[PDB]
């Protein structure tokens, strides 16, 4: 049953705390710290991991983690498991175990590519490949009817083989209808995707330069959208523009976008 399926997923998501060794602080996220970690595997060997540290709230976290561990796609970050520690004040410490991605997030990578020591200039073909990877991961989530709600270049991770995966599922990424009536659909994730494509095409630029966050709703209300980046193919601009059609029903699905992006990439010499 649906219940029996949730119970299984819960047993698989929990990791024994003793199988985990924590390292240095990598940074400070939203909820709290992200640390380096070692995870003891079933085959005797240890794996480098990243550990994000944050009754009903604990149960919601467990249920949500149980769902995510079940996601299985090369362009979706895999949730390795969760640990629940307890503070000296008796406050729960939910820990989420993720793979360590030495190349880090896509946003930083793009910015670094514009500096001498950072990765070399990213050719157009590679930038389109990044968009195709995100579209593939989002197409997978969308089919499973799972909404991301925070898609941006900062939440996409680069694997060792340069594959991008969506992870972590900010007014300038939010669709016009989600700013007006707080309603969020898969088409709202499509809008966020269009914005993400523009972050990639500008190589890390903040969306809507010269437009303040408080004036974002009225900017869009008047039909204005993100401008075409310099040396962005018209075909690529048309694809990202279609993500920002006023009516969510007119916006393409992730499947259609993915197919448009793959064809455009194929056409490149
Ligand atoms: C350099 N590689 C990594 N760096 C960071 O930095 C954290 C990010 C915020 C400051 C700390 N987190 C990593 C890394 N590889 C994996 N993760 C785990 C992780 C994600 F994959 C996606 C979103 C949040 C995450 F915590």
């Amino acid at each position: 049953s649906h219940m029996e399926e949730l119970q299984n997923k819960l047993e698989d998501v929990v990791i024994d705390r003793n199988l985990l060794i924590l390292g240095r602080i990598l940074g400070e996220g939203e909820f709290g710290s992200v640390m380096e970690g070692n995870l003891k595997q079933e085959d005797g060997t240890s794996l480098k991991v990243a550990v994000k540290t944050m009754q009903r709230e604990i149960e919601e976290f467990l249920s949500e983690a149980a769902c995510m561990k079940d996601f299985s796609h090369p362009n979706v970050i895999r949730l390795l498991g969760v640990c629940i520690e307890m503070s000296s004040q008796g406050i729960p410490k939910p820990m989420v175990i993720l793979p360590f991605m030495k190349y880090g997030d896509l946003h930083t990578y793009l910015l670094y590519s514009r500096l001498e020591t950072g990765p070399r200039h990213i050719p157009l073909q590679t930038l389109l490949r990044f968009m195709v990877d995100i579209a593939l991961g989002m197409e997978y989530l969308s089919n499973r009817n799972f909404l991301h709600r925070d898609l941006a270049a900062r939440n996409c991770m680069l694997r060792d083989d340069m594959t991008v995966c969506v992870a972590d599922f900010p007014v300038k990424w939010i669709a016009i209808e989600s700013l007006a009536d707080r309603v969020y659909t898969s088409k709202s994730d499509v809008w966020a995707f269009g914005v993400t494509m523009w972050e990639i095409a500008t190589r890390g630029m903040t969306p809507y330069p010269g437009v303040q966050n408080h004036e974002m709703y009225d900017y869009l209300l008047h039909g204005h959208r993100l401008k075409q980046p310099e040396d962005c193919l018209d075909e690529l601009y048309e694809i990202m523009y279609s993500c920002w059609r006023t009516d969510p029903l007119d916006r393409p699905t992730f499947s259609v976008l993915r197919l448009q992006l793959e064809r455009l990439l194929e056409s490149l010499p």
